[PDB]
């Protein structure tokens, strides 16, 4: 019944109230059938719904457009690369005629394409449709709205993927600038994003700058549960009468990535600590 704002442009505009109830079902069947990824179904009562809709109002309007992107992401799951992103640029040509040029129809089309051609390692000719997604995000959410920032990390990993570390580095601040002013400090895209940037850091043989941003995200996740951490206890296990002495998921992951990195340095006992407290993190 309910979906995500990141697929808004597969469905028709409010209710689609005006729309003829027998497209409104047609519409309905082959988003539950492409769901199932029962695509015998899906297409045929896709490309019906495109006949009869190209009947009433002509090839150039929004609702082609959607049941084109809904067609152009079937073509693409079943690896028709080509085919697909040709759907893609019909529905974007219309969008671009009968909604506007920065349309947040629009936007999500050059998200469509951008992510068809990404997946595909054509990065280079992504690059410039997840820009515009990004100019028309900025005109119509504000330069500081978190879709902004979500989108910024879409490009930046984009970028990540051609070595252009330092435009990914600035994408990767201004999205968490924003995470951290627009959302709260212990919001979970404020740790995701930070992952993200460790990450390219990584990439980069910057073990120091990401070693810190593991530490950063599991300081305030301890501090915000009682205000030393397991990798203080780490890094005391590593340097080392009567008795012995015995003892979120965007943070588990943390866990298994300075662990990772703890044992990457060559600090096994540290090492070990973090990989068994990510075990127990896990179940």
């Amino acid at each position: 019944h309910h979906h995500s704002s990141g697929r808004e442009n597969l469905y028709f505009q409010g209710g689609g109230y005006e729309i003829p109830a027998r497209l409104r079902t047609l519409h309905n069947l082959v988003i539950q059938y492409a769901s199932q990824g029962r695509y015998e179904v899906a297409v045929p009562l896709c490309k019906q719904a495109l006949e009869d809709l190209e009947k009433t109002s002509g090839h150039d309007h929004p609702d082609v457009a959607t049941m084109l992107n809904i067609l152009a992401l079937v073509y693409r799951d079943q690896n028709k690369y080509k085919d697909a992103a040709n759907l893609l640029n019909d529905a974007l040509a219309i969008r671009e005629k009968t909604l506007g040029k920065d349309h947040p129809a629009v936007a999500a089309t050059l998200n469509n394409l951008a992510v068809l051609y990404g997946k595909r390692g054509k990065y280079k000719e992504a690059e410039p449709l997840c820009k515009r997604a990004l100019e028309i995000r900025e005109k119509v959410l504000g330069k500081d709205h978190p879709d902004v920032a979500k989108q910024l990390n879409n490009l930046a990993l984009l970028c990540q993927n051609q070595g252009k570390y330092e435009e990914v580095e600035y994408y990767y601040q201004r999205a968490l600038e924003i995470y951290q002013t627009k959302l709260g400090p212990d919001d979970p895209n404020v740790a995701k994003t930070k992952n993200n940037l460790a990450s390219c850091y990584l990439k980069q043989g910057k073990f120091k700058q990401a070693e810190t941003l593991y530490k950063e995200i599991l300081t305030r996740a301890h501090e915000r549960e009682f205000g030393k951490p397991i990798w203080m206890h780490a890094e005391e296990r590593e340097e080392c009468t009567s008795f012995g002495e015995y003892g979120s998921p965007t943070v588990t992951t943390t866990l298994k990535n300075l662990g990772a990195l703890y044992r990457r340095q060559g600090k096994f006992e540290a090492a070990e600590t973090l990989e068994e407290a990510a075990m127990r993190s896990r179940k």
